[PDB]
This record gives C-alpha cells, structure tokens and sequence, in this order.
C-alpha cells in the first residue's frame, strides 16, 4: 500500500460555513477510499474576522445529518499556503480574485487555485454563501460539495 502525498486546501470567505463542509466531505471520501494516508487536507478563510471560531451550528448539524463530523477551528489563509498545498479550491469568484491577488505576493507559488464548482458534473460553478439562509441552503451546499469533491478526487487520485 504505497503512493505519493497530495494536499488540498478548501477556501471560503469566513471558513465557518462552506469550506468546513467541503473539507469534511473530502476527508470522508478519502477515508472511505482507504487513501487518507496519502492526503493532507485543510480549510481556511480569506478573512481574519472569524478566526478561532467553530463552524456555524447549521453547518455542523447538516454534516451530522449525513453522518459526518468536524472539529475544525477557523483559520486564515497565509502566504505559506500557496507554497505548501497542491490545490486551493474556493467557493466563489470573489474568493478566487482574492487568492490570486495574494498569491502574487508569493514568488514560488506552487498551488493551483481554482473554483471547486469547476469540477461540478452539474456545472453549478458557484457555491453560494448560505450564512443568511436556512437549513435547506446548507443542504444544497453539502450536495454541491459532494459532487465536486468526488469529481476532483477522481481526476487527481
């Protein structure tokens, strides 16, 4: 049982609603495929406003509904993220513009930065911020993340 070590960082604005859902979904996939040992996974925020906070309780109870757990604490994306992760997957175009901007301040940027939605077989590019929404909104984010994360994995696996 041997291979190489790959890494992915999921990113949203606050790292409280979207990215912790994507991250947790992704860990479950990889675990279910017996390849966890070959992956480093994390989630982070463009913004420093929520650092140290637990995920929104609605995200927590949505994942629980699907049998998944998280212990994540919000953290900000940093300069090193760009040189240590293979892939940076974000939720929306704002996040995307933001990361590209920051990566420029990075000389040896080695991460590929892309929208997670770009992997959606259904083509819903954007994973909308559900903060002001209700439980069904969270559920749709979960659904999108599942699709996108399985597709991403199949191609980089």
């Amino acid at each position: 049982a041997e291979q190489v070590t790959k890494s992915v960082l999921f990113v949203c604005l606050g790292n409280i609603c979207r990215s912790p859902i994507a991250e947790a979904v992704f860990r479950k996939l990889v675990t279910d495929q017996n390849i966890s040992d070959n992956w480093v996974i994390d989630s982070g925020a463009v913004s420093d406003w929520n650092v140290g906070r637990s995920p929104d309780p609605r995200a927590v109870s949505c994942l629980r509904n699907h049998g998944i757990n998280t212990a994540h604490k919000a953290r900000q994306v940093t300069k090193e993220d760009f040189v240590t992760f293979d892939y940076i997957l974000c939720m929306d175009e704002s996040n995307l513009r933001d990361l590209n901007r920051k990566s420029n301040q990075v000389k040896n940027c080695r991460a590929k930065i892309e929208l997670l939605g770009s992997y959606d077989p259904q083509k819903q590019l954007i994973i909308e911020d559900p903060y002001y929404g209700n439980d069904a909104d969270f559920e749709t984010v979960y659904q999108q993340c599942v699709r996108c994360c399985r597709a991403f994995l199949e191609k980089v696996r």
